[PDB]
């Protein structure tokens, strides 16, 4: 794991050097396409896509958890919907599958933790049946947390093998957003009033409820802000610590990692708090309507693309972001250049 | 013209109701995915699409023109580039083209006034060499306007004929920032100041000039802001009279139409002045980086999908949101429902 972390490489100065030369010459007036020229140069750093800007096969990874959390009604949703939905990404009929359909990217359902007996067809990687309930002690040991880290990573890296040069992450989760605001405000130093959000339709009513429970579970287990593996497995959750894994699988293989929602962004702050040598390799998809998701986009410095107001979770934006990728790379590789029009600006 | 605007559909409110249901009914906390069913929602509500949310052949609309203001120095870019440009829209290689490649739409380039000899394999639909100079009279007369008006708009009801289910509207014409800002002013009632950008890397020196050039358009002409036919015939173009005649054909036809940036803003304003029916049928697609988008956007009460700093023109942003609008309704047809999962929520 120190291996892992210490192996992340560097952007690809050089590579990045070339990309601006390239998309300056573009016909068009230089940056008049914004926010995709920033992109194109950004993949074309990335040591995994080779100097330029390009995109192979694509792959959402869900991680899929149960929270014993659950327990103390921070969630609207049965417990049971996590095992239900889980099954239903196998079917391809979920939000997630449905958008990921529409982007050409392959989704894969990974079982971490799920609450329920196994499920045909899902990878399992299951720690447990559910995490600790954070409120009243760890969702799961130091070690637990990072050998998931390390297992989800090798299997990140390893489909670039098979040819995945741009990855999502996603989750599945019945009471996720309530680690996932302890987390945001521990790494944000937000209170949790600030941070916490109605989640999946939570009453109004039962909010404060919420609130409480997350700063129960902040006082009791004392998580380290300046350790983002001591804050996973303390307030965090199996799918929570999967994503983080996904975001240091790519970064090691040098690829980019497609954020998603709100779990995202908290996930995000881990990684980049475990290894700051990831943040180059992360890439925002939509602004997401949870209460929390502006302070946590703010630490992690991120603008994302998208406004659509979404709150679903699977790695939905994640998906509906792809195409934006491949737009920054066509740009980049069929628009013609000023020079061959013998079109001159100031 | 008369009967155009009289004839054009109001939504379908009971479609949209059946939509409404439908979507509320699908794999996912109700509400959850925010403007993706919202949008599923209106498209549904538009008569050209049958009573739900689909998405057959795509086009984007270029208006190529130019403008006589051009030579009060208020465009950095030769006025040649406008020929030129146009000239490449047909051989694929402009920013428009691999955009609308990527999104599987046909790019129809329309000149409408360039001042150049006829480009083949462009659509001629020339008013005139360029229109007249704004600074010192009108761009046109009020009948060039409204004939343009009504060409445009059955040339694009015409495409609907041939299976064209959502347009995208765009335009190319050095100079073209100058009379949509004085467009933008003389409908919102703001100052020039507040609405002249740099356009196409105006340098920062030679703003002042460009606000006074505005305030005189606006001065001389003294267009009449609850007249939008006589604010485009005196402050206006060729290529923006040609934008707003898109929007009234789709609109007639009952069809969605995709804005694009700060040029299709002003002619989106233009539109639902003269016709508040147009409205509805309207999408908004990223938020253009020009200075006076914010203030065109807010009297438009549109708020855009993307956020991308994006200040091309040519219909680029309306090409890389139609797999938004293409997302909405894989997400209409293809999720799977609660009730076949025996799911229940409060
Ligand atoms: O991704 C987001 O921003 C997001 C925001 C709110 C809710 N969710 C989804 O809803 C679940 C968490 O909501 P909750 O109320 O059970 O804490 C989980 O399974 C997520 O997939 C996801
Ligand atoms: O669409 C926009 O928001 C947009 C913003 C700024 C500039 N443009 C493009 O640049 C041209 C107008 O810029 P300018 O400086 O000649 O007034 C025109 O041909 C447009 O296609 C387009
Ligand atoms: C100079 C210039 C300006 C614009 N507006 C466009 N679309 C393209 C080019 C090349
Ligand atoms: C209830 C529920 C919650 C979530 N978070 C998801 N993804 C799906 C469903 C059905």
């Amino acid at each position: 794991l120190h291996a892992l972390l210490r192996d992340i490489p560097a952007p690809d100065a050089e590579a990045m050097a070339r990309t601006q030369q390239h998309i300056d010459g573009l016909l068009k007036p230089p940056g008049s396409l914004g926010r995709l020229e920033t992109l194109a140069v950004q993949l074309a750093g990335m040591p995994g896509l080779n100097g330029t800007p390009q995109v192979g096969e694509k792959a959402v990874l869900v991680m899929c958890a149960d929270h014993g959390v659950w327990d103390e009604g921070v969630a609207v949703s049965p417990k049971i919907v996590t095992a239900i939905q889980a099954a239903n990404m196998t079917r391809g009929t979920t939000g997630v599958c449905v958008l990921a359909a529409q982007a050409g990217a392959k989704v894969h359902v990974i079982d971490v933790g799920i609450d329920a007996e196994p499920i045909p067809g899902v990878v399992n990687m299951r720690v447990a049946r559910g995490c600790g309930n954070i409120a009243v002690g760890p969702a799961m040991s130091r070690l637990q947390a990072e050998a998931l880290l390390l297992e989800v990573s090798r299997y990140t890296c390893d489909l670039a093998q098979r040819g995945v040069t741009l990855f999502g992450v996603g989750e599945l989760g019945m009471a996720n957003t309530t680690p996932a605001a302890a987390m945001v405000s521990v790494f944000t130093g937000s209170d949790a009033k600030e941070v916490v959000g109605i989640g999946a339709n939570l009453p109004p009513s039962r909010i404060d409820n919420k609130v409480d429970v997350v700063r129960r579970a902040i006082a009791i287990n004392q998580p380290n802000p300046r350790d983002g593996i001591d804050v996973l497995s303390k307030v965090g959750g199996f799918d929570l610590v999967g994503m983080t894994g996904v975001m240091l699988g790519a970064a090691r293989c040098g690829l980019p990692v497609l954020l998603d929602g709100f779990l995202s962004y908290s996930a995000a702050l881990a990684a980049c708090q475990i290894a700051p040598a990831v943040r180059p390799y992360l890439i925002p998809s939509h602004f997401s309507a949870e209460k929390g998701a502006r302070i946590a986009l703010a630490h992690l410095s991120m603008e994302p693309y998208l406004h659509m107001a979404m709150r679903l979770g699977e790695g939905s934006g994640a998906a509906l972001a792809m195409p934006i990728v491949e737009a920054a790379c066509a740009m980049f590789h069929n628009m013609g250049e000023l020079a061959a029009s013998n079109i001159v600006l100031p």
